[PDB]
């Protein structure tokens, strides 16, 4: 109990974005150190804030487990009558990375990219069989040190291993697979009431919405070849970069003999 | 205490693969019994399995929340001299569901898709914002159930609400962006050695790699490009199609008067 850092896992930085959860559908009347009272089980907290108007708030405690452990007690609790909302927040200097070579490590990602300032996680992204998938995550401390990370490898040629692979930097696209669309916000908009006449169901033969929709499947079918041609024609293209590059190279090194 | 139940969400089910954690690394005398036991507080287990011989484990808990807790409190935990490692297992019937229209929420995915089998949970991923991405997630209970749902809806046409959207289904892909590829794993590659010999860097202009890396971002820019215009085009078709239906629909009705 005494001993929190214990849920520190191994090389993790304390109170980082991973550690900040968001509080909605607070009641109206709650305090800053009402608020601080909700976690103080979590021992100390980083930065605090409330929004009392709108009944929000943030909280980041000192590792990913403690929030973790945090959100699971508290997310749906009631106060005063209102049932709390507990997320983790998300993340604000987060950027996607390609083109990583398969032998380039959680580890090596984390070395290069801290040249562009401190870095809180970076991870390669693997598939079921713990294969490299060739993309990874980069969560940076600040926006400035992502926003150079991302200018100098757009500008310059960022290479991570004796093979030159240039990885390729783009912002991490932040989507949300748990709240998503709840039916309580799909019932706001106007077409909602005339698109729920019709319940769900299979398309019967000899009808518009069958004709319609056969049509719309066999151009989604097209699309989905001519995306794979086009991925298969690149492919070529950089596979003929490669061995036209290899075959200079060892032309130069027989100048060399 | 008692309660256990009270970390159950409303609407979530007990007992479900979302409620399944992993536990590896236990050491080579661990029994069933004592499998238990390290789970105890966490109230009544579901299926429990072990394989000793390879120190892994799997535990169903009641309630996704229980579960949550007892990854963060047993992760990188000592068990006679081996650290424990906790996650969440794999799901094993989730598909991915796309062309959905922006007003179809949680609740109608899952009265639809209930048809072929019971769902645990049905999603729509939201961006930032909170709009639909067109994009959702649907986890059965069983494997048949899921393969249901894939081959009735790519045979037949799908349709969720009045305006006929049909819904494309096809498996979930599973990655992994927490363990991600650990240096320990990477050393193990035959080239790894040779790779590691040449750090992080920017290329320099005037040599074999910079040439070979410009040369190799200008054929990624063009991929991006060629697969921005396959989508422009085939968005294209959909929305000539969309027309085409209307005015054929229109004329029919004329017909009608």
């Amino acid at each position: 109990k005494a001993n929190l850092s214990l849920l520190r896992r191994p090389g993790e930085k304390t109170y980082t974005q991973r550690c900040r959860l968001f509080v909605g559908n607070l009641p109206a009347d709650i305090t800053e150190d009402e608020f601080k009272r909700l976690f103080a089980k979590y021992g100390e907290p980083g930065e605090v804030f409330i929004n009392k108007g709108k009944g929000f708030g943030f909280i980041k405690l000192e590792s990913r487990a403690l929030a973790e452990i945090a959100k699971a007690e508290l997310d749906d609790t009631p106060m005063r009558g209102r049932q709390l909302r507990v997320r983790f927040a998300t993340h604000a200097a987060a950027l996607s990375v390609r083109n990583l070579s398969p032998y380039v490590s959680n580890e090596l990602l984390e070395e290069a990219f801290s040249q562009f300032g401190p870095i809180e996680r970076a991870v390669v992204i693997v598939d079921d069989r713990g294969r490299s998938t060739g993309k990874g995550i980069v969560e940076f401390a600040s926006k400035p040190a992502a926003r150079k990370a991302f200018e100098r490898c757009s500008e310059g040629v960022f290479l991570l291993t004796t093979t030159p692979r240039p990885v390729i930097v783009e912002p991490l696209e932040q989507l949300d697979d748990e709240d998503g669309l709840p039916e309580k916000l799909a019932q706001k908009n106007p077409m909602y009431q005339k698109e729920r006449e019709t319940p769900p169901r299979f398309a019967q033969h000899g009808t518009f919405e069958y004709e319609y929709s056969q049509r719309w499947k066999s151009l989604d079918e097209m699309e989905k070849q001519q995306r794979e041609q086009v991925e298969k024609n690149m492919k070529d293209a950089k596979d003929k970069l490669e061995s036209e590059m290899e075959d200079a190279y060892h032309e130069h090194q027989a100048n060399l003999l």
